[PDB]
């Protein structure tokens, strides 16, 4: 997270209005969760979430960040005259000393592409287990991951078939290098050819890092006779617990784009499909053993298995 030291990443998250306004509406519409409480903001970045908490009436907010962005947060917090409520702490949540032993509320923007990329939920779960007061709460509290079948033969060809004739030379062996790299892009919802299928439900209050390594059967109900060229992944985020004004956002292709877009696993061998059909398959999501921040996602479908990496 040298990357998180740069303004660009933060600028992009703050320009993600669906994302930021969701956390804002949650905090502002449910002040009772925050009023007079002690709040921990895991990975506070510019301090945006910590300031939302302060405005909703938090007694004390600890903004923790490992990146150099923390120093901007310090200045930002002072600029807004919030330094008597929000403390900034520089370091990894799993190793910094905090000046308190328990907190009432943990808030965090931890989600990666396909929800789990970067493995920042591990860090939030660490904070939850070590610092959340008995009876306390962690937000967002519920998360889900869905898959949807895609048909886009022309896009498939632009990316894959590119390699067949490059300035007069065959480079078709490159296709074997292309297929395994999951693509992060916004999908044209016109190209969706199934109903979605949930593949994971996460309760952030009771889940363990162990549960974030998972298999799931899935069935996609095809809505359009055509050819399946890819499977897409996405996630929904819920703010529910203790909320009278409950907040949800989706990062699916049917919803307003976010900076997470969608994660797309291209099929090595696309295959036909009929409206009404129940397309059956299996997905496995594991940390990349060499780099636990990277994901490995294995799709079995139409009698073939393929492992994909998210960077
Ligand atoms: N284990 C960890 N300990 C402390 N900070 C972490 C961390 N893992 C990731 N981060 C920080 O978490 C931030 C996530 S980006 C979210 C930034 C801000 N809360 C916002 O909502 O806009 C990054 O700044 C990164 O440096």
């Amino acid at each position: 997270f040298s990357s998180y030291g740069h303004y660009g990443i933060h600028e992009e998250m703050l320009k993600d209005k669906i994302r930021t306004e969701s956390y804002r509406d949650f905090i502002y519409q449910n002040p009772h969760i925050f009023k007079d409480k002690v709040v921990l903001d895991v990975g506070c970045g510019t301090g945006i979430l910590s300031m939302f908490a302060a405005k909703a009436g938090a007694k004390k907010v600890l903004g923790v960040d490992q990146s150099e962005i923390l120093y901007q947060a310090m200045d930002i917090i002072r600029l807004n005259k919030l330094e008597d409520t929000i403390t900034l702490i520089k370091g990894k949540i799993e190793e910094v000393h905090l000046p308190v032993e328990k907190v009432d509320v943990i808030i965090s923007e931890w989600m990666g592409y396909f929800l789990l990329f970067e493995s920042m939920l591990d860090s939030v779960l660490y904070a939850k287990n070590k610092y959340l007061a008995k009876g306390g709460s962690v937000y967002p509290d519920i998360c889900t991951i869905s898959l949807v079948a895609v048909s886009d033969v022309n896009k498939h060809a632009d990316r894959i078939a590119f390699w067949d004739d490059v300035y007069g030379f065959k480079m078709s062996c490159m296709k074997k290098a292309v297929i395994p790299e999951a693509v992060v892009e916004v999908l044209d919802p016109k190209t969706l050819i199934s109903e979605p299928c949930g593949i994971k439900h996460i309760d952030c209050h009771t889940t363990s890092i162990s549960d974030l390594e998972f298999s799931s059967d899935f069935t996609l109900k095809i809505t359009r006779t055509s050819m399946c060229t890819a499977i897409a992944g996405y996630f929904d985020i819920y703010f529910e617990k203790n909320c009278h004004n409950r907040v949800v956002f989706s990062t699916g292709p049917q919803s307003t784009k976010t900076h997470w877009k969608q994660t797309v696993f291209l099929l090595e061998k696309p295959f036909s499909v009929k409206a009404g059909e129940a397309l059956k398959g299996k997905v496995t999501v594991h940390k990349n053993k060499k780099d636990p921040r990277s994901l490995t996602v294995t799709l079995t479908l139409n009698n073939s298995t393929q492992t994909y990496g998210l960077q």
